[PDB]
């Protein structure tokens, strides 16, 4: 079990959609419309945001802007646990 | 027909809005933000509660914990009597 | 023209999307999630438990169960004179 | 036009949301707390009572009974004018 | 364009969400449950009307009898000039 | 242009997707469950019914009794024509 | 560009679907169910229009008709600034 | 900006609950009721009067009628210096 | 180039698999099932028809049932212009 | 049942609709006007706290801030309690 | 992260619902009815203006007229110091 | 605990409805008669006058003006303690 | 890479479901029924465009005018780009 | 009847599409997108696992690790009763 | 084993069928359409552009262009490291 994908997985977990739309609107200019019509939850986002390299295990500024952008600290302090055990 | 699931069914029905979103309130920690999104009845919520194996037919205190502080001690009654059954 | 099937019309003409959303509780040990899932209308469920010997022509106590549990004693009339024509 | 139906329909227009209030209580353990909450009309409430045969057109008692604490004696003229063409 | 659908139309269109609830009461016997709960507009009730030969360009004694409840003699109006051109 | 065939094409284009399930409902004892998989219009269902000779110009009870539990009685006003013509 | 298909463009560009299940309605006896059940937009029962002769870049009296049962005389307008430059 | 919907935004802006109620009377033949239900500000209202040609930047009769019923001579000031820097 | 054969060829570029679907149940008892079985477009059904004498050059008419069947007006124009200059 | 969630329940539970305008009033620069737009409990509000780490379960300072401004020193010794049992 | 599209999501944030009635109202010319349909945030109508070319992180216009006649001089001074940075 | 927040509401719960009356009829030029029909509390005044840029944490004129009427020179020095430790 | 093909692939991948059959009605004339139905994405009607000599790197008349009436300015732009340094 | 392939028929016969799509985002790195794009249920991934030694009947340490981060313990008790059997 | 088709192996597996559909466009002038009809595979279509000398092991500069078109930056790094160790 990948702990990187397990920690993706549950931060789209404790997300509503209200909180997808957002998201789906500061990738504007990262993701083509065609294929952020096909997102339907993070897991979806995620998966096309490492396939282009912008999410990755030893690189994670993008998620933790977009996360203060939501104002969700709480989620932000499980990135920052994932970053201490994989030092 | 399991008794237990018409011991459900009867808790749910005797229950309003108002009190659902203090259920799903109490559950913050025991349940995620997008299951929870999805939960517009108790049956919703004691379908997943099950599910996690923190209600069983044989293991009923966070059902009576959350029904004490709606301060519904009629419901409580109608636990009681499941018990004193399905002794 | 089977009588029972013209019955079991009936009945899932006259419910609601709450009601069957009662009825798949109830039916939680007795029916699969992933079949389940499939279900949009009593007609759905009704075919699933005569393939599984659960309702059948000679035997209707479960049929009964349920919808003694809706409170639809309207419904449960017109179960009383099929089986008065059936005998 | 079914004559219970147009009946019932008179005696829901000549009822005020205070006289409302008060049949939804003489109701409490006849109807669940769910389904009463959904109750807006006087037409609500007797939908609900004839899908659980408390009324029906040749079974009045319960109306009768239910007019009798509103003290309205004019709307249990119009129900004996019913059962006179009804006999 | 058929006359006696603009005419359902224009009827349908002077008619509130109250009117429409008190309408569908009066349907109870004549149209299933699981239909009524599709209705959102008068044209929808009326389509069903027509399937089942309820109503009919030269049958109208149902919609007058639904008119004459709602207490709605400006709609009656208009069914007459109908029949008055369409005689 | 054979007139039961051009009779049977328009009951199909005048039904809806729900209808052709309450259709498919009524035969699961006529027709076999991998053939009613491949029903997708009224038009494959008739098929099935007039090679099995439940369905023939001379012999539409079936048909009608299906007409009858839509509530389909502008259907079956088109059936009456076609025997009267087919005397 | 056929100037009669980009009129037809922008006519749907400016409906609701409130508008569209009206024109549904008016178009009940020109176009089946089992089609009118597939309509989503202007364009999707235009196209049927269009393919019946019942719309033609020469003759536009039915388009006229049901844009007055709306009440939308700012669409009627262009569709007069069309003819007046397809004279 | 089109200064025709920015005038019309000043004067919804300027208006009580009181005022709208009586501004939708007057309006009684000139919108339906079902639509006339839906207007909870003077904007909605201006929309369907624009759309049915009732309102327009180089008509505005009814507007300086409606507001000369209200009794509100400050609006139609505004109104007046409209058209003269509309002329 | 057979003028005939290129009219057949736009006749079966303008039709869909539902539409398809359609001819091919109404000519059930001009051509068998195996044979109906490799027919995948209009061409592959003309052809055949041709074959058996049912469609000819100067025999047009079950082509014209055919179509009119379908609703297909505008292909019904193009048979007459061939017939016009066939003449 | 986590302690923090029942404390902060009971709090909710008294407090009137006067306070929670009050409550609301103090967070404007902590939570944004779309989301303050939503909160019709108190339940609402802590809700938002917590994800925006405000409020947690070893850090209360803002939560008895609130109440000292609600003048509330009834609720301000529950929270007492809690911190005495959770040291 | 786009400086631009994280200054839109904060204005987006800061806005209520009768706010954004206002603003659609504004855009009645800009954009079509069937498509300002769609529009539940000011992202919705943000995303369209940008690909309508009404708004560009050089062209701000349109954005500073809209937020003066909402008079929302607090967010005009955001959309400042953007342009300052940007500059 | 903004400072300035905190003063607002000690300020909004020194006064009256007689002196909330006499601040609605000193902002008539300053606010809109729809917004200003919804205040019910110097807090809601409050809300509007800072989103307009009138009140600031370091422009306080209007708020002194307003005092200086209602001739409630006790809240006034309220104001001068809170500018000297915000000094 | 021809430039002309990775140009056309950026305008598919910016386009909606929506958007798509937008553009396959303004093609109705141009292309036929059977072959439109093959259509799943803008590459697929670009293909066909191409071949048929409507479409090409020197002539983008009819792509302009398409993008033009889905009031997308931001992609004509890319085209204007395209045909700077294929000069 | 292997025992193992009974276990793994009843968990895939327990799960949702939802709950599908979160097993198929935790094994990116095992299984290739091609192959993930062919499962349509768990029986397909089971079947994946299996042939690639991940899943084996003396090895299920991976289903354990899947199954709780669905948070589905009542699955989980299913896979200890085999392990007590097949000890 | 040669490097360069295991190379070539791990890409086709790591694509979907919308991918493929992308590069079979890009690929539109390097190959003729009745042999791009028979490309069901990344590897059918590499197989033709190593034959015709577009794809050789020191030459890559074709396939890391439809990987940039494709936004595919992982696989990329696949490539890089092949000529990383065929230096």
């Amino acid at each position: 079990m990948d702990p990187f994908l397990v920690l993706l997985h549950s931060v789209s977990s404790s997300l509503s959609s209200s909180e997808l739309t957002e998201l789906k609107f500061l990738c504007l200019g990262r993701v083509g419309k065609r294929k952020l019509e096909r997102v339907q939850s993070g897991l979806d986002l995620f998966s096309m945001l490492l396939e282009q390299n912008d999410l990755e295990p030893g690189h994670t500024e993008l998620l933790r802007e977009l996360l203060a952008s939501l104002r969700r600290h709480d989620l932000l302090r499980r990135v920052d646990d994932f970053e201490a055990g994989a030092a």
